[PDB]
Order: structure tokens, then C-alpha cells, then sequence
């Protein structure tokens, strides 16, 4: 039942959401980052200054060595193998999954994040060292009767700050959202790639060729904190946001996501910052639906501007997902969005999912 899966995610603001998992026999308990932006099950497997726990292969009676190393600059190095894996507050099953045992790394783990590994939930095409290394979720579906679908409700903090959420594996929990679920097609099965057809700041269209929004791609990534936008789109966005909040301005170190901005105890002028609407391509070619996010989402806790520039396409990260219940419907190659039961909002504005909006070529081919 999904009830036992509710609130199975925890984390620190800006450091990602993790789920408890066990690996090996007897079960070794570890906290694992839920990451829709990668496809490896990679776990710390050797002492590290930021790790308080790590996977000890020699303690597992069920560990099997694949006699194959892996080098991943992007960095971390490790040895490939397989072992039994379970999610205590997920489905009641045990699967034999590939595991990359990380023996050395640089700038990979985060101090105080309280996770020791990453659960890459994306597709095999982007798995390291290649696509023959079956990702965890693929193993899970193939080995069990679990439906090929999972959903994420990231809730952030609300009033480093602690965050919480739910990962529901194998179905949709209706208690986690209100209103309608709107679906955007998964363009290609590598990252969770989608297509943005329009974006507006306070109802004002940025008026860009929609290819700009997906240059060179747009992905949904729980493993990225910020909403990351292509250079040209980012500049247009900041300008519009700056203008809307012109009433008393801020340092540019803030707009660059460097410096923080501070008011005190519920004096934050949310109403000065505009809402941002991302229109996603619908299941019907000429249709779209918009997800609308509040300053409560893109200003993350004093606050930091959680929108930043990208040279690798648009990334709809945690701060975007935190407004919504997000359904990764792998079985039907689509991603669903609905207003989250947990999202933060004031008494004048709320996050929204609304459609359809019809138009009269937005993908950046590959
Ligand atoms: C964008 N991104 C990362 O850089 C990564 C990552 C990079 C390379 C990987 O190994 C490969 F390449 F083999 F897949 C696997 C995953 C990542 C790595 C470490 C992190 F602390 C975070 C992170 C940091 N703060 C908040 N939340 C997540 C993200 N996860 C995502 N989505």
C-alpha cells in the first residue's frame, strides 16, 4: 500500500532528497539520493571525510563482483557488482541490482547532506560506463510485479532547513495531489526529457522561439536544486523578474545565486516577486499545459535565488518539482503534473497546473 510510502523522503535544503535503502545480507542501511537526472545506483563503499556510513561489500553474503571498474568524470571511481537491495518504506520486495561501489571521489559527496549514495532513476542510455549496465528501476520492474511507474512529491521546508517528501513506487497516490493530472510526453528515454513551448513571468510572454527553451534539451531532474535555464532564456527571465520586483531592488550577487537576501520572521514581500509559468507540450501535438510556480519555490531558504544559467539545456529541478506531484509514467512514456497537497503558498497565490492551451517544432533535435 502507498500509505506506508508517504513521507519516505528526507533531506537538507539544497542538498537533495534521500530515501532509506538496505543493501546486502545482512541488510546494510544507507540513505540514498533520489535522482531522476542519472541512471546509476552508486554508493559510497570506502571511508570518506563526508561519509559516516558506507557500503561494506565484505560484510554481504550476497554480494557478487562483476570484475569491472568504472571511471566517471563529469568525479568518482569504483567497482561494479550486484547485490540484494530493498527499500524499507517502499514496495515490499527485494531485487538483485547493479551497484557501483565508490572507492574514490572528488566533489561528489556533500558535507552534512546525510546521504551516502545515489539512486539514478533515469534510463540506461546514460548509465556509466555504458547502457549495458541495467539501472535499478529496470531491474525492479523486470524482477517483480511492480508497475513501471513512480511518482515524487517533494515538499521542501515551509514555515540548513530540513525538507521532506514522498516517493511512491508502482502507482499514483491520490491523497498527494488535488485537481487534474496533466501529462507531457517523454521525448526520449535517456534523461527524463520533455518539451517546454512557452514561459511567462507574471502572465507576460518571454516571446522567444520555443527551441530556445529546449536548447539543447529540457529535463526533469530531482538531482538538481535549481531551475536552470539556457543562457538566453535566463537573461530574459531575470530581466523580467527584476522589473516586476523593481520596488526596492537587490544586489546582482543575489540574481547570480551567490548572495542571500534577508527580511525577518514573516515580513518577506512575496507579493513583490512575480509568478513563473512553464508551458509543457501536451499529449496532443498543438496543446500545452502550464505549471505555475511562486516565489516561495524559486526563493529557497534569508533566501537564495534558485534560478540559474545553464549551458546544457533547461533543468526543471527540485524547486520546480516542489510545487507539484510529479508522475514518472515510464509505461506510457509520459510525465504527469498535478498541484501538490504539500506545496507552499500564501493567501493570494497558489501553485497551479492548468490546461489546455492551444497553439497555431520546439524540440532541439539529436
Ligand atoms: C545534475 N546531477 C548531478 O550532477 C548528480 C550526478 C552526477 C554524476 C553522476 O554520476 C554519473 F555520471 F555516472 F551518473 C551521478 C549523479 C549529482 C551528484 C552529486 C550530488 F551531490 C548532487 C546533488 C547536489 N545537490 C543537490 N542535489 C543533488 C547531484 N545528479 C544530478 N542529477
Amino acid at each position: 500500500s502507498f500509505v506506508e510510502m508517504v513521507d519516505n523522503l528526507r533531506g537538507k535544503s539544497g542538498q537533495g532528497y534521500y530515501v532509506e535503502m538496505t543493501v546486502g545480507s545482512p541488510p546494510q542501511t544507507l540513505n540514498i539520493l533520489v535522482d531522476t537526472g542519472s541512471s546509476n545506483f552508486a554508493v559510497g563503499a570506502a571511508p570518506h571525510p563526508f561519509l559516516h556510513r558506507y557500503y561494506q561489500r565484505q560484510l554481504s553474503s550476497t554480494y557478487r563482483d562483476l570484475r569491472k571498474g568504472v571511471y566517471v568524470p563529469y568525479k568518482w571511481e569504483g567497482e561494479l557488482g550486484t547485490d540484494l537491495v530493498s527499500i524499507p518504506h517502499g514496495p515490499n520486495v527485494t531485487v538483485r541490482a547493479n551497484i557501483a561501489a565508490i572507492t574514490e571521489s572528488d566533489k561528489f559527496f556533500i558535507n552534512g547532506s546525510n546521504w551516502e549514495g545515489i539512486l539514478g532513476l533515469a534510463y540506461a542510455e546514460i548509465a556509466r560506463p555504458d547502457d549495458s549496465l541495467e539501472p535499478f528501476f529496470d531491474s525492479l520492474v523486470k524482477q517483480t510485479h511492480v508497475p513501471n511507474l513512480f511518482s515524487l512529491q517533494l515538499c521542501g521546508a515551509g514555515f540548513l532547513a530540513s525538507v521532506g517528501g514522498s516517493m511512491i513506487i508502482g502507482g499514483i497516490d491520490h491523497s498527494l495531489y488535488t485537481g487534474s493530472l496533466w501529462y507531457t510526453p517523454i521525448r526520449r528515454e535517456w534523461y527524463y526529457e520533455v518539451i517546454i513551448v512557452r514561459v511567462e513571468i507574471n502572465g507576460q510572454d518571454l516571446k522567444m522561439d520555443c527551441k530556445e527553451y529546449n536548447y539543447d534539451k529540457s529535463i526533469v531532474d530531482s538531482g538538481t536544486t535549481n531551475l536552470r535555464l539556457p543562457k538566453k532564456v535566463f537573461e530574459a527571465a531575470v530581466k523580467s523578474i527584476k522589473a516586476a520586483s523593481s520596488t526596492e531592488k537587490f544586489p546582482d550577487g543575489f540574481w547570480l545565486g551567490e548572495q542571500l537576501v534577508c527580511w525577518q520572521a514573516g515580513t518577506t514581500p512575496w507579493n513583490i516577486f512575480p509568478v513563473i509559468s512553464l508551458y509543457l507540450m501536451g499529449e496532443v501535438t498543438n496543446q500545452s499545459f502550464r505549471i505555475t510556480i511562486l516565489p516561495q519555490q524559486y526563493l529557497r531558504p534569508c533566501y537564495k535565488f534558485a534560478i540559474s544559467q545553464s549551458s546544457t539545456g533547461t533543468v526543471m529541478g527540485a524547486v520546480i518539482m516542489e510545487g507539484f506531484y510529479v508522475v514518472f509514467d515510464r509505461a506510457r512514456k509520459r510525465i504527469g503534473f498535478a498541484v501538490s497537497a504539500c506545496h507552499v503558498h500564501d493567501e493570494f497565490r497558489t501553485a497551479a497546473v492548468e490546461g489546455p492551451f492551444v497553439t497555431l517544432d520546439c524540440g532541439y533535435n539529436i
